[PDB]
């Protein structure tokens, strides 16, 4: 997260880091033993760490739970990102407390304007590298699809929206792919690509989590 702020320990109880050895992508607990996160994030060997503040100490709010199956958007085209959505089953049930906790799906897509809140431990800086320990948090509107398709001719999909500052300087970044758009409640988005970080008339883009709830509900009902 370029631009933002600390969000505080365990302030955004359903940001998961997935971890294969290191932290390399976010994701968000929708139940018990689901997580929703982005295609582009697919590996093997996904430990799904809840509960996190600072990634690189145990702070003891942690439950780590390995993966038990991955399932891929059949429709993900990882040359254009679309339908850039996976979900990812939790090989035990997490306990659900006051600092893990899942996040409600959309009954309906979001508006242009809305605020939303984005989070992850991605790179904070839009020309160098540094990396937080701690979450980071951006407040962030969705942008018109208008504006979206005008920064990115020819890439931006019905699958996919835009959100953050069309002049630069906040904006999510290498790291955060796979986390959270939370807009009234709902998650409305999952960190997907960009053209680098907080650049100006680059804003972040991000899967449209609305038109997928069918098939998350689907899904999950069936495994
Ligand atoms: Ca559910
Ligand atoms: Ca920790
Ligand atoms: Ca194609
Ligand atoms: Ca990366």
């Amino acid at each position: 997260i370029v631009g933002g702020y600390t969000c505080g320990a365990n302030t955004v109880p359903y940001q998961v880091s997935l971890n294969s050895g290191y932290h390399f992508c976010g994701g968000s607990l929708i139940n018990s033993q689901w997580v929703v996160s982005a295609a582009h994030c697919y590996k093997s060997g996904i430990q799904v760490r809840l509960g996190e503040d600072n990634i690189n100490v145990v702070e003891g709010n942690e439950q780590f739970i390995s993966a038990s199956k991955s399932i891929v958007h059949p429709s993900y085209n990882s040359n254009t990102l679309n339908n850039d959505i996976m979900l990812i089953k939790l090989k035990s049930a997490a306990s659900l407390n006051s600092r893990v906790a899942s996040i409600s799906l959309p009954t309906s897509c979001a508006s242009a304007g809305t605020q939303c809140l984005i989070s992850g431990w991605g790179n904070t800086k839009s020309s160098g590298t540094s990396y937080p320990d701690v979450l980071k948090c951006l407040k962030a509107p969705i942008l018109s699809d208008s504006s979206c398709k005008s920064a990115y001719p020819g890439q931006i999909t019905s699958n996919m929206f835009c959100a953050g500052y069309l002049e630069g300087g906040k904006d999510s970044c290498q790291g955060d792919s796979g986390g959270p758009v939370v807009c009234s409640g709902k998650l409305q988005g999952i960190v997907s690509w960009g053209s680098g970080c907080a650049q100006k008339n680059k804003p972040g883009v991000y899967t449209k989590v609305c038109n997928y709830v069918s098939w998350i509900k689907q899904t999950i009902a069936s495994n």
